[PDB]
């Protein structure tokens, strides 16, 4: 253990790519706990043996098995748990949980520069190129019956698409991260490189539409938890008695069409502004005939903001102002908002993407931009323009 001291977490991060900084592979990668870096082990001649005696670093991690070990002397430092340093970085690679310790989520954490943070309420790197999926793993990883079985289960068994996914969502509520941020540039880059994600252009919406169905056609459990808790039912119904046909659609997203815009009316106050309450766009289900049939523990409305098939989408989207509060009824069935995720503008205009959550136990509304968090007022999420949101049926 004399060369534990040696260790320098400070230099640990595991969102990267598991392949070897020498070789390029991904065969038995090894992290250095002296430089971080990542080398192929753990034999003579191979980078991690190399690197042990040249660079003086002799602690490294397998990535795969995570077992401790010493190079060179290539020994299996045994007995890891009982080390408060090796416990520490082994979680830092793969948060574990039991059932009581989500009872107390999410609270007040630091990471090892003493930056505070509220668990399972953190940014990610990256956003200008990954935002939407940001906004996606958030929301997902915030619906806690999904979140929960992510969380206490283990997925060496379900492919490795479910096994990273369970990953990023154990890290995003990790309450002892190094550093209060995570980088999920290589989670995403997977599924495009390895399971066909080749959407363009791409939003929260479609991006989580696609995440779902990937799950589904990849865990049964998930999928069966899913199904159950996300996905609602919409009915739409019309001397001889004619019954009509009726057609019951699934949907894991309510899409809510807002009144026509015109992107070429200007004008100088909110009152000058297209505005339109969130009850107004369900009157479709609460007044051909639509209904809601299987009202979800969550329901998650998309508001119809982008027009993709006519010139620049982005600038002559509809920016009607939609008016919600935190609370809302649908036939006696009654809804609090969790999750808003706002659209932000920065050829066409680009689409930036940012994520507002809501803490029950604090109840506060935490606004993520990038890896930025700031406290909202709840009446006041509204003034952005709400492009998916999340509500949870209350008993
Ligand atoms: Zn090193």
């Amino acid at each position: 253990y004399a060369y534990l001291e040696t260790v320098v977490r400070e230099k640990l991060d595991f969102d990267s790519e598991k392949i070897c900084c020498i070789t390029l592979s991904p065969l038995n990668v090894y992290c250095c706990l002296v430089c971080g870096h990542y080398y192929q082990g753990r034999h003579e001649k191979s980078p991690a043996f190399i690197h042990s005696i040249d660079e003086n670093h002799h602690v490294f991690l397998n990535l795969t098995s995570l077992k401790f070990y010493m190079l060179p002397q290539n020994v299996q430092i045994l007995h890891d748990g009982e080390v408060q340093l090796l416990n520490s970085i082994k979680f830092a690679a793969y948060p574990t949980y039991c059932p009581k310790d989500l009872e107390d989520f999410p609270r007040q954490c630091f990471d090892l520069s003493n930056r505070t943070y509220l668990n399972g309420f953190i940014g990610f790197t990256n956003a200008a190129t990954y935002d939407y999926a940001h906004s996606v793993l958030l929301l997902i990883s915030h619906m806690v019956p999904v979140r929960d079985h992510f969380l206490l289960n283990h997925f060496d068994n379900q492919g490795e698409f479910i096994k990273r996914l369970s990953i990023c969502v154990k890290k995003i509520w990790s309450p002892k991260l190094f550093k209060h941020h995570l980088s999920v540039d290589d989670f995403v880059s997977y599924l495009k490189v390895r399971e066909g994600l080749n959407l363009n252009p791409i939003d929260p919406r479609l991006f989580l539409l696609w995440l779902f169905n990937k799950i589904c056609s990849s865990s049964n459990d998930l999928k069966s938890i899913l199904n159950h808790s996300c996905k609602g039912k919409v009915k739409i119904a019309k001397s001889e008695s004619v019954t009509g046909k009726v057609i019951v659609k699934p949907f894991w997203v309510l899409t809510l069409d807002l009144p026509e815009f015109s992107p070429f009316e200007d004008g100088n106050s909110v009152d000058d502004l297209p505005q339109i309450n969130i009850t107004k766009l369900l009157t479709k289900f609460t007044k051909t005939v639509f209904e809601l049939t299987r009202l979800p523990q969550f329901l998650i409305f998309h508001f119809n903001r982008f027009d993709r098939n006519s010139d620049h989408p982005v600038k002559n989207r509809n920016q009607t102002l939609v008016e919600f509060s935190s609370e809302l009824e649908i036939l006696h069935v009654k809804y609090r908002l969790k999750a808003n995720v706002v659209h932000v503008v920065i050829g066409d205009e680009k689409s930036h993407w940012i994520t507002q959550l809501y803490d029950n136990k604090s109840e506060k509304w935490i606004e993520i931009d990038g890896i930025n968090t700031t406290e909202r007022e709840a009446e006041l999420l509204f003034l952005k323009e709400t492009f998916i949101q999340v509500w949870e049926k209350q008993e």
